[PDB]
Formats: C-alpha cells, structure tokens, sequence
C-alpha cells in the first residue's frame, strides 16, 4: 500500500503514520521509503497527517523536505494525549493564515534556534482520538516560517507546563501536513 | 533543628531547599525561618551567597517578597547552577553600589514580570563552583531598574539566554539568594512557587 | 449625621478623616460630633477609614466605642509615610482573621497595657496614597482583642525602628475600621 485517500493509521517504512480528512474536496497521501511521505490536496475541507511515532513524548524530531500552499495550510509536529485529552501542534510553517489567529496567547519559548508563540484554544464537541469530546489544543507557532530542522518536543512540553498547559498520557506524535479550505503539496521525511 | 548558621552548607528547612556559602572573610549570619523565609546579616564580608528555593531548578514562576539593604557591593538575584555544561546563573532584581556584572559581555535584553533586564555572559577562570575549582560561564539577567519583591518567571530568562547562544546544562539548585562582596548589609526574603 | 458613600478626605469635628472603598458592595461612613465617626458595611470588597490627623507622628491616641463583624474586618490605628512610602497598622481587634496571618513576624512590643506582635509585609503594585506603588506595611497586632484604650504611637514606632522597620515623612494617621469581603459596623470616638 502506497497512496491512500481515507482516514487511517498504521506502520510503514519502520515509522507510524496517521492520516485524517473530513472527505471534503480531494487529498492524496503517499507512503514512501523510511520516514518519508508526500501529500497533495485541492479545495479540501479539513485534513492532517504524516509519519512519526505511535507513542509520543520527549524526543529530538529531525525532518526535511518541501511544503507549498496557495491558502490556509500548516506544517507542524502534531500529537494527542489522553487523561486529559489534548490535541497539540508545534507549527514550523503556514500559508495565508498564521495559526491559531493569535487567540489564547500564553507567552513564548525558544527551541531549535527559533522563537515560538504559545497559545491555548478549545474544541467543543469535535472529532478526537476518543470521539465527539470537548478538549484543549496546545500550540507552539514559530515567529518566522521554517521548513526543515529539529524540534525538541521536551522544550515545548516544559514551556507549556510552565504556562499551566499540562499533558496526559501520550498518544501518537507525527510530523504533519494540514489543510483547511485550501490547496497545496508536501514532501516530508521524519527521523530521530 | 538549627536556626542561624555561619558556615557553608546546604540542606532542607520549612519545606524548601537552601544553600549558604561564604569564603570565611568577615561576618555573615544566615537564619532559617518558617516556610520559604530566610534572613541574612553581613559585615565586612569576603564573599557569600545563599537563599531558599529548590534542589533542582527549571522553568518555574518564583514568587518572593521582602527587604534587601547594603552600604556596598551586594545583590538580590534568583541564583543557580547547571552541570554538563557547568553554569552559574543570576536573575538580579537589585544591587548596591555596583550594578553587576559591570557592563561586561552584553548579549541583549528581555522583558519579564513587568520589567526590562539586560543579558550578559562572563567567564570565571579556575574558580570555586559546585564541582570544585573549574572554568565556566556565568549567565546574567540584570533588571534595568532596582526591584525588591515580585515574581521571576525563569522560562522567559532561560528562553532569552538560549536565543543569545547561552545554553543551560542539567539543572542543579535554584535559590532566591542574597550575595555580598567586600560589603555589609542585611536581607529578609520569603520564597514560594 | 453627614454620612458619605464615596472615597474622600477632609476635616469634620476639628479632626481630619479619610474614607476609601474599592466600591465593592455597600459601605456607609458617618461623620458625627468631634472625633466620632460610625461605619456600616455589607458584602464589601475592601474599605478603610476613620478620623484622626492629617499629619501623623508620635502621639497618645485615645479611642472608645464598638466594633462588630460577621467576617474579616479590623480596628487599627492606620497611617502612611512617604520617602519612603509605608502603610502601617496598630491593630487592637479583628473578626475571623488575625492580620497579617503570621506573615513576616519580627518580634514584639508592650504598649498601653498590652503585648503586640510586630510584622513587616510587602504590597507589590497595589492601591496607595501615591497611586499604584510597591511599598512595605508595618504591623503591631494585639495578642488579645481590645476595643477601646490608648495607643502610644512612639512605643510602636521605636520598636519598629529597633527591628529595622524605618518610617518616612508622616502622611495621615486615623483610628480606622477596615473591611475585606465582610459585613459589620463600628462606632469610634478619637481624641488626644
């Protein structure tokens, strides 16, 4: 199995992957050698996915490749925790909109040669690795767009905890591409 | 349990870590009081530094309140060490007749807890340290205007330092400290998270 | 009767008075003959006021009357100095909380037939006679409650100095009632 179009998770090239779309528009998601994946999307509704780890946590994430979009998309390390349920994002780059639009500004953190702005925002009755639930989103968003480098998750998690943003048991953690009502392409290789 | 002490030591008192150090020059009294509270008095001292806080430093919102007076060269600063590498670090809120570290090694600024601080890096050559005689960097945040009392958000300082290429090792101790060099004065300091 | 509800200062009965509330809940402050005032508060945020002297200092203050609260209020000689800025209290009685909750104990002093415990505490960016400022508070608090007696201010000032608690140029000094998220009433007559 190589290119796919329906929400799923699994293992490929020695890495975990997760891919989700609300089915709106079209997105193709390709599983290539090792930590590599490519993505292409057109007038998509909402989608997010990449390669990484079934169990998240403190890790030096190295990633490389390309990311392009005529609209609202981002490139982020992306993960979940349970107990409590958190959806989190370390956004290295974006398109026409810098997430999460400045809402829930908490402060700053400096990691992997760059400044990130820290935000908390909320989802009420939204899809989640545990169903329709209400949960917090934790954001680090680089101040300048970058595509390629290391992401020391630990620094983000320590910063978040210092701002009162506590994480549960780690679910998956992937170097993700994301689309909202947009078009673009991505070609990303993850490793330790 | 001891209350006032005059010889270098470390320990736990009032549910807090404390560190107290003096080279033995002149006179310094360091008094362990309830909870996060310590007092100090020094007269014509050589060099001393101590306070209450935590055996392991890290990103923390440090609340302190109290008094600090000197006729000489003394300061009031969140104080700690990392190993691997070896770093002595200061977040100086107040000082006496000498604003440390005397302009040496300016890197930039950082705004934290309602105040501007200047950032500096300096070096100590075969000097006393938590790993004996060693060579190591000192990292500084120094408030532009003297404050005694308030909160030190250490993350803002640790972030700003790393952005100026000043990288911390593994956290050793972190205390709300009083320091005196060839000086006299007193302090009364209560620390909390 | 001249009763007021809005923060202010002036002269009445040949005494200075001060009255301040943050405006939370209800407080009536009534200026009566000579050194007498009454107060009445319900579900108040924070208020303090009484009669006394526009210029504090070494004085034998005598006061008589009543003081009742269902919560956290007190009865104290109350003043300010500038250069440095200090807010100070000689507390004879309180309701449910003995101020200042043990914080910053310095020692003791015997004045006017009673032991007081001496405390120094600090207010960082807080309401004061100069505006939002950082300043120290000096406390003498009676070991046993008393409503009515003499307060020899010099005995307190001399003990504070002995503990390194130094006073500025005297602003006002009044025999005050203070409420904090409380209800209660006072009737106090001040003299030399």
């Amino acid at each position: 199995q190589q290119c796919i179009t329906s929400s799923q998770t699994g293992f490929h090239g020695g890495y975990f992957y997760s891919f989700w779309t609300d089915g709106g528009g079209s997105v193709s998601f390709c599983l290539l050698n090792g930590g590599r994946y490519t993505s292409q999307w057109s007038n998509v509704g909402n989608w997010v996915g990449g390669k990484g780890w079934q169990t998240g946590g403190r890790r030096v994430v190295s990633y490389s490749g390309t990311f392009n979009t005529s609209g609202n998309s981002y490139l982020a390390l992306y993960g979940w925790t349970t107990n409590p349920l958190v959806e989190y994002y370390i956004v290295d780059s974006w398109g026409t909109w810098r997430p999460p639009g400045g809402e829930g500004y908490m402060g700053t953190v400096f990691s992997d040669g760059g400044w990130y702005d820290v935000y908390r925002t909320q989802r009420v009755n939204a899809p989640s690795i545990e169903g329709i639930r209400t949960f917090y989103q934790y954001w680090s968003v680089r101040q300048q767009k970058r595509v390629g480098g290391t992401i020391t998750t630990g620094n983000h998690f320590d910063a978040w905890a210092s701002y009162g943003m506590n994480l549960g048991t780690h679910n998956y953690m992937v170097m993700a591409t994301e689309g909202f009502q947009s078009s673009g392409s991505s070609d990303i290789t993850v490793s330790d």
